[PDB]
């Protein structure tokens, strides 16, 4: 029914109003709603600084069975300085503000990537991936990936080799998970842009180090990015490869061999997927998918750019193959309705490994999805 789909397109800014004042009232109605555990984190950080306790700062005060450290790189610390100079209320409704309308920006600029311009449908768009469970989990705690997905589409839709760069770098700074993003630029060719991107990392590192220094160093070695330290790796929300097969397990693999093979397989898979694409969107959409399958911990907060990747399915070049609308539509069920959170429950805690048949299994939902779409898109592709 396309009469139904352009009547709902027409209710989109009355859609998207409702939608955030539900966000809003719930965050600022509940306990807990505004908890914000992660913002909490950056603005305590920060405001530790310049007295050498800022990595060994914890943050026990939201949940104190698991006290939230600050695993940010230093350069984050710094950029999160001038938060400490705002009072607590007037940063988080200033953050979720910021973070709805990031949401819609970049719904926007998934839509000016694909090559149209509506308004109308990024309001639309932006209400119903809302409440995704990456989007909710973001909003939830705080946690800035929309922001950061936001940074990077802008950078791939700026042709501009120093604006795209600039962002590219700070964004990675700030976050060493959306580093995966400048892989895109290395298979579109851009050389120019991501060698740009690495040298804005590097001076992003170098700031940190200027600034958070003498409390923050050896990021890198004797630490590695431990993912134990930056939180549970088995727990169910850890949709990354580790997570799934740790839960499968009941001991965190890690570096073992079976996790080994099944990096490499999703390696082939994600590489055949992006050549069987050929638009931007779709590949960046692939870029981060497979980055979020790869980094040692990808909470769900952090599967926020599978929102661009239902756009493209569902408005990219492929919004007619039969396999597309199939997996636009899985993955709004999945996200909307939401497996992994819905797993969380059975667990005893985020702390246990050890699970039966159904617990263990269902953990790979998500895992099983993205490697679905990866090797449906390389068939799709190669024949």
């Amino acid at each position: 029914g396309a009469s139904a789909w352009r009547r709902v397109r027409a209710w989109g800014p009355w859609l998207l109003g409702l939608s955030v004042a539900v966000r809003l009232a719930w965050a600022y109605l509940t306990p807990h709603g505004a908890d914000l555990v992660d913002l909490h984190v950056y603005v305590s950080g920060p405001a530790t600084l310049g007295h050498g306790n800022l990595y060994e700062f914890t943050y026990p005060d939201k949940t104190p069975d698991f006290p939230l450290p600050f695993t940010y790189p230093p350069f984050a610390a710094v950029v999160f300085w001038p938060l400490h100079l705002i009072p607590f209320t007037l940063l988080g409704l200033c953050w979720i503000l910021g973070t709805i309308a990031a949401l819609y920006a970049v719904v926007r600029l998934s839509q000016r990537l694909l090559g149209f311009d509506d308004a109308r449908a990024a309001a639309v768009w932006t209400a119903v991936t809302m409440w995704t469970e990456p989007v909710r989990s973001t909003l939830d705690y705080g946690q800035i990936n929309v922001l950061l997905m936001l940074l990077i589409l802008l950078a791939v839709a700026s042709s501009r080799w120093w604006i795209s760069g600039t962002l590219i770098g700070l964004a990675g700074g700030v976050k060493l998970t959306p580093l995966v993003s400048g892989l895109y630029f290395l298979g579109a060719r851009r050389w120019t842009t991501a060698i740009w991107a690495g040298v804005v990392f590097l001076l992003t590192v170098v700031v940190g180090i200027a600034v958070v220094g003498e409390q923050g160093r050896y990021y890198f070695t004797d630490l590695l990015g431990k993912p134990d330290r930056i939180g549970p790796i088995a727990t169910v929300f850890n949709q990354s490869w580790r997570g799934g097969i740790s839960r499968i397990l009941g001991h965190d693999a890690g570096s073992g061999v079976l996790v080994l093979f099944a990096y490499a397989v999703t390696a082939i898979l994600a590489f055949l997927a992006w050549r069987a694409v050929n638009d931007r969107l779709g590949q960046i959409c692939v870029v981060e998918m497979f980055g979020l399958l790869i980094s040692p911990i990808s909470w769900t907060h952090h599967w926020v750019w599978m929102v661009p990747f239902m756009v493209w399915l569902l408005h990219g070049p492929w919004r007619d193959k039969v396999g597309a609308k199939v997996f636009g539509c899985g993955w709004l069920v999945l996200l909307l309705i939401g497996v992994p959170w819905l797993l969380s429950f059975a667990q005893p805690d985020i702390w246990r490994i050890d699970r039966p048949w159904p617990l263990a299994w269902a953990g790979l939902v998500d895992i099983v999805a993205a490697i679905a779409t990866l090797t449906w898109m390389a068939v799709v592709g190669r024949r």
